[PDB]
């Protein structure tokens, strides 16, 4: 029903209780890669099937800055993949389907492009290509930087587990 | 390309630019660092017959990750056992004896069919390095896969990682 959350909507799901207890979380700081979804549908989108459209904000004090690398920081890679995957396990959720995400994996990834510690904000697209009912969703999605697209990733896919199922 | 294994400290002491010098190929520092030790890496041998390294990554529920990947039901993130194995192919190019630093390019495809929970003991690396490519860019091709205590969970065909000796255009 409701198409953008913000931040507290964000922390409210990555403790259970936006979806329920035994639905679909993200996780929480450090490792939510999200600070707001800007929009979210099951209609339009590249495919026809939904779209999202979220945002990190960026400055030099993130932690990873700090640690990778020392004296060359930039925004791990790893890290904007897994915001995409967060993003399709939320879609999952927000459609008002029971269990709990886990990443199934992908096919292509590519970078070309870094998150460097001046920038503003990134942004990602996502476009969900199919959803099938184990309930799972397939997609694809880029990462961007002030404007600028630096990743993209092609057959990403999440699925939801309920009591029933097992990895 | 002498030495075959690496303890914690070789790592910590590559973090920090000081075992292949500066402007060379750096793991990061915790808490980004997803390897302890590599057990094994060389330069022939292999699935390839181009390399191959194996490396470790002791479990306890302690890793910061535990608590907020997710709160009432923790997993180790796949994203960062894909890392490991980027972080590894990296780690070989400089290895190699190559100049610049590291990024990850990307892979084919990844896939996750299975989990690390925090009663686990210890994930294994497995990377087997398919092509390095030396004509303009210096960059490597492997497969991964990834275990926990014994049982293969994750797989990566096709990681991709280069090195440069300038990295200002991206
Ligand atoms: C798909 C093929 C063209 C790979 N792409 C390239 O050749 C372009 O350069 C790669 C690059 C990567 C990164 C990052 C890596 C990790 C975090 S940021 O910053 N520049």
């Amino acid at each position: 029903k409701q198409h953008a959350f913000t931040r507290e909507d964000l922390l409210r799901c990555s403790r259970g209780e936006l979806f329920g207890p035994g639905n679909a979380q993200l996780p929480a700081p450090n490792m939510l890669m999200i600070d707001r979804i800007v929009h979210i549908s099951d209609v339009g989108g590249k495919y026809g099937k939904g779209e999202l459209v979220a945002e990190l904000d960026i400055n030099p004090d993130l932690w990873f800055f700090a640690c990778h690398f020392e004296g060359d920081p930039v925004m791990p890679g790893c890290l904007g993949l897994d915001a995409m995957w967060q993003l399709v396990g939320f879609y999952l959720g927000w459609q008002g389907n029971p269990g709990r995400g886990r990443a199934l994996g992908s096919g292509e990834v590519k970078f070309f492009g870094q998150v460097l510690p001046t920038a503003k904000k990134v942004t990602y697209n996502i476009h969900i290509k199919r959803t099938i009912n184990l309930v799972l969703a397939i997609a694809d999605g880029t990462v961007s930087v002030d404007g600028r697209e630096i990743y993209s990733a092609e057959g990403l896919r999440v699925g939801l587990f309920t009591s029933t199922d097992s990895f």
